[PDB]
DNA sequence: ATTGAGGCTGGTCATGGCGCTCATAAATCTGGTATACTTACCCACATTGGGGCTGATTCTG
């Protein structure tokens, strides 16, 4: 729910995107991958208080 | 500057705990009726306004 009134669930992002759902989600695994390689991200890291 | 393989782009098949929906049920929440006789509670100032006089110009017997 970034930037918008509400957030899409996986089929109907899907649907729009012209992609499978399975594709969705490797892609999705991909790029949370992506995120979580270090050099990366250091002030998301930082944004924990504990 | 080609043709022989690895990494990576497309989709397969269910899969599995989660959430919305149906139904049961005792606890919780509402309305109702009692026929010996019981009858009235328990500080000091300053200002404006209302009501009772107080003359003072108009009229009277």
């Amino acid at each position: 729910g970034i930037d918008m009134n509400t957030d899409y669930t996986l089929e109907e992002v899907g649907k729009q995107f012209d992609v499978t759902r399975e594709r969705i989600r490797q892609i999705e695994a991909k790029a949370l991958r992506k995120l979580r390689h270090p050099s990366r991200s250091e002030v998301l890291r930082s944004f924990l208080d504990d």
